[PDB]
Formats: C-alpha cells, sequence, structure tokens
C-alpha cells in the first residue's frame, strides 16, 4: 500500500501543474500528502486509495472537467443517490432521532451527512474533501449529535470518485451551520467519539 | 474487555452457560475471541457488542427470553430504514459487473453489503460472528459480481443497540444459487488485503 500505484512512476505528478506543496503533486484537488493517524479517521481511511488503480493526470481526466488547474470536480446526478432500475433515486424522507450521531468531511455550509464512522470509500467524496481548512477541524471532519428531531432524505450513495460508495447519506434542508444554530445539532469533540460505546445506539427503542 | 464496567461483578448474571467459546458461554452472544487481522479487524473497531447494556439486559431487549430458548427478534420490512410514513426506503437496483460484496452469514440466505462496511452499520446480533465452517472464521465471505442482477437496495435500520445505517442488498435468489449460476464469485482473502481492492474501476465517468 501508497500513495500512487507502482505504475505511475518514476513520474506519478506528470500533467499536473504544480500550485503549493502541501498536495499530492502540489494540486489542491488531489488532497493532502498527510493523512490521519489516530482513531477514527485512521480507521475510517483505512480502506481508502485515493486514486484507485489510476495515476493523478488519468484521476482528474476522468472525474473533473480539466486536468489543468481550472478544471473542477464533476459530481454525479440526483444529489448522488444510488439509482434504480429506472434511473430514479432511492431515498426516502425520515426523522432523524434524538441521540443519533453524524460526521462529515466538508464545510459547515454542506448539506450532506454520513453515519458516524462510515469508511470513507462509502461516502463517495474526492481527495479534496480531507484538505483542512480550520486548524481546530484536522481533515475538515465534524461529528455532531441530533439534539432535536428533523426530517432529511436519506438514501444510499451512489459509486464516484473511483469509489465504491454504499454508505448512507443524509442530505439536508437546512445547511449544518443552521441546523446548530436552531438547535437541531450540537457539535461533539474528541472525547465524545473515542470510546467503541460511543458508536453504538441507546435510543432505539427495542420491540418488546 | 468483554463488557461494560458497569457490569461488574457478575456480568453473566442471569445466562446460563453453554460453551465456553462464546460470551458467558451462550452462542447467541458471540465469540470470545474477535478478529486480529485486517480487514475483519477494521470492520470492528468500532464495535461494542452490547452498547452499554449487560449481556441479560441485551437479551431482554433484543430477544424473546434471556432463557436459552430465546431467539433474537429482527425488524420489520427485512430491516430497510423506514420513512416518515413508515414505509420501508428501498429501490430494485442492477448490481454491476465488478463490484465487490460480503456477509456475515451463511450462503443459503439473502442480504449482502458492500465490501468493508462496519460491523455496526450492518445492525447483526452478535451471533452472526460465530463460526460455522473452519474455512470461514467469523462466517465472513466475499464475493464479486461477475455477471450483473437485481437486487432490493436500500439502508439498514438500526437494530440491535447498533446504528446501521450501511445499504443492504436483498436478494432474490439465495447466495449459494447466484454462485452456481454464474452472478457472483467468491473471492480468496488476497483478493481484499489491499486498499487498492477496495476501490472501484467498473463505474464509468462522467460524459464530457
Ligand atoms: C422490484 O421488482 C419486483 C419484481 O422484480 C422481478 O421479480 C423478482 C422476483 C426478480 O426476479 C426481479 O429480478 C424481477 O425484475 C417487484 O415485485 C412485483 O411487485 C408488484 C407490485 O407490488 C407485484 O404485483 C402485484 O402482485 C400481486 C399478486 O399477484 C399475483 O396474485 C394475484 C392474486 O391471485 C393474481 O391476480 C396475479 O395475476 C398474480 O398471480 C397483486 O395482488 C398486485 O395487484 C395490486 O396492484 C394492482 C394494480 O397494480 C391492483 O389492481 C391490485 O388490487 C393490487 O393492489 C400486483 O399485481 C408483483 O407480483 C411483484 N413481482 C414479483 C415477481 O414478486 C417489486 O415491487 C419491485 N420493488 C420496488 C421497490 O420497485
Ligand atoms: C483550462 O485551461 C486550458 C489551458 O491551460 C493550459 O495548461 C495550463 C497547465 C497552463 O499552462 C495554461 O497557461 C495553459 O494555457 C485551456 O486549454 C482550457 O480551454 C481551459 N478551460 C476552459 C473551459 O477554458
Ligand atoms: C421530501 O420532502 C420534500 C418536502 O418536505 C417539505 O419541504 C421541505 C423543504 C422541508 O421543509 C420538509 O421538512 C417538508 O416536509 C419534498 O419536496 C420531496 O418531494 C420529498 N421526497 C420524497 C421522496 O418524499
Ligand atoms: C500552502 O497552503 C497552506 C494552506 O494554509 C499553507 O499553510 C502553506 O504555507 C502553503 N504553502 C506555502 C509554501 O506557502
Ligand atoms: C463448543 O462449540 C464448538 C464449536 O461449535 C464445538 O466444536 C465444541 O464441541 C463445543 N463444546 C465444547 C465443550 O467445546
Ligand atoms: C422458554 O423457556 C421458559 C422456561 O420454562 C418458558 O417459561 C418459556 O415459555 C419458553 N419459551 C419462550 C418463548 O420464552
Ligand atoms: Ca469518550
Ligand atoms: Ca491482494
Amino acid at each position: 500500500d501508497s500513495l500512487f500505484p507502482a505504475r505511475c512512476w518514476p513520474d506519478p505528478c506528470a500533467g499536473i501543474t504544480f500550485q503549493n506543496d502541501t498536495y499530492v503533486c502540489g494540486d489542491p484537488r488531489l488532497g493532502p500528502v498527510v493523512l490521519p493517524q489516530k482513531f477514527p479517521l485512521n480507521n475510517e481511511l483505512r480502506t481508502y486509495a485515493r486514486f484507485g488503480a489510476l495515476c493523478p493526470a488519468e484521476f482528474l481526466d476522468k472525474w473533473a472537467t480539466d486536468v489543468a488547474p481550472n478544471g473542477t470536480y464533476i459530481y454525479p446526478p440526483a444529489n448522488g443517490f444510488a439509482l434504480d432500475t429506472e434511473e430514479q433515486p432511492i431515498l426516502g424522507n425520515a426523522t432523524l432521532p434524538v441521540g443519533m450521531k453524524l460526521d462529515r468531511f466538508g464545510s459547515e455550509y454542506g448539506t450532506f451527512l454520513a453515519p458516524l464512522g462510515a469508511p470513507y470509500i462509502e461516502r463517495s467524496l474526492p481527495p479534496s474533501n480531507l484538505n483542512t481548512f480550520d486548524g481546530m477541524y484536522p481533515y475538515n471532519y465534524h461529528v455532531y449529535q441530533v439534539t432535536k428531531e428533523f426530517v432529511v432524505g436519506l438514501g444510499p450513495i451512489a459509486p464516484w470518485f473511483e469509489q465504491p460508495g454504499m454508505g448512507t447519506q443524509f442530505v439536508t434542508y437546512t445547511n449544518v451551520l443552521g441546523l446548530i444554530d436552531d438547535g437541531y445539532l450540537r457539535r461533539l469533540d474528541e472525547s465524545e467519539y473515542d470510546e467503541k460505546v460511543e458508536y453504538s445506539n441507546p435510543y432505539t427503542p427495542g420491540p418488546n
């Protein structure tokens, strides 16, 4: 296991315009050079091959508008829900219960969450969602807990970005920051998701 | 540590001992020894097998009886997550050639998950980790799609003190039949021991 597939050597960054040392090949779209070393992030990225079996320029040519710096990632249709045999998205509106733990790689202006602990490859995100923008949130990784019930679009994640997808995504009608200000989510600190028991479910009632 | 700290002393209170391979001697509570190597240990890293409950509390919540004759009670609608109208969220979907799937259970069943899904995303009871054939420790099987076929595809409801919210694939033929008819092949451990073997080379890029 390594950064680039062996095929990409001896010049794995050929075709890529360097911009800044922090990122693979200097391209922010390729994500950070250094990756998480601690639980749970290392657990969530343990199965993540950043480019699949592709090389950097091949990856951008497949998934973005241009290999050059002006290129932007192209996203799946239908908000990225897995499509059924009639090419309709699979989802339903569902109430998230108080106590449920969610997480997200990305800014709090987004509307896509996952269940706490979902592998990165289940989220069908590009490498740049691992870029750090706030030092207090390395890798742009945020964990939340539902404090008041609310309804989201809930459904399977389509494969994209050379990953299998098939986690569950929650698509909110208010962005994360707005949900926090309105009392629907609260932020969790590392000490609240560092133990196995903190990943279990005490809020769903049993059948008896 | 097999049990929540609150369960000491006498964490097996109320449990009839049957066989020393299982927690409290009870096969419903799963095996004493959990996976030590990759990928299985990665899938169980966030797994607290009783949540915050003690063994008898767990069986009282999720089974018909704490006594040996009690059996686990399963969620309605095949365990698909329910929407605000109490209807299961799923659709018929075609699984593409190349997709990798896994399963804790015998090949006579019909429930698969995407390769690498955490155990807690599957909403399975502890007994699905019991070994029945030495060739398949923890009853863990990995498959790859060799001919496309349609399955019921949808999010997994929380159950058994876990959050669920993986994706499940409910087949119309049992796994054994899908293998015999050429839709699935069995994977050797050597075919899912590297990160790149979890990526997705089969889904095509967007048309540009
Ligand atoms: C996913 O696809 C399912 C079908 O998939 C195919 O089949 C499976 C087994 C795989 O092989 C797969 O690969 C295939 O692609 C689909 O299942 C279908 O669902 C429909 C709708 O629910 C079912 O039709 C209903 O059947 C019942 C039973 O019909 C039999 O018995 C009656 C009573 O004796 C006879 O009169 C019939 O002729 C049949 O012999 C009917 O009662 C029912 O009628 C209802 O709807 C009509 C009008 O639509 C009303 O007038 C009635 O009053 C009823 O309200 C439907 O006809 C169909 O049987 C079923 N197929 C199979 C093979 O089971 C499933 O719905 C799909 N799921 C999703 C989420 O899309
Ligand atoms: C995107 O940019 C392309 C040109 O970029 C070229 O290559 C980079 C690495 C720099 O050397 C730059 O100076 C070069 O001109 C265009 O060919 C392409 O049309 C641009 N995309 C759009 C939509 O205009
Ligand atoms: C899901 O729900 C949408 C409408 O829900 C209502 O409006 C949104 C903006 C939220 O305020 C929500 O809480 C309200 O109940 C529909 O537009 C959409 O079609 C629904 N989708 C499905 C599959 O039911
Ligand atoms: C590249 O961008 C990061 C983002 O903060 C910055 O910390 C770093 O210093 C930049 N590289 C250089 C050489 O300035
Ligand atoms: C316990 O279970 C194992 C596995 O099913 C079996 O081989 C063994 O005979 C059982 N009894 C004892 C006493 O180990
Ligand atoms: C299980 O065994 C107990 C002990 O006799 C009995 O009371 C109970 O009815 C049996 N069946 C179930 C489903 O609990
Ligand atoms: Ca803690
Ligand atoms: Ca291998």
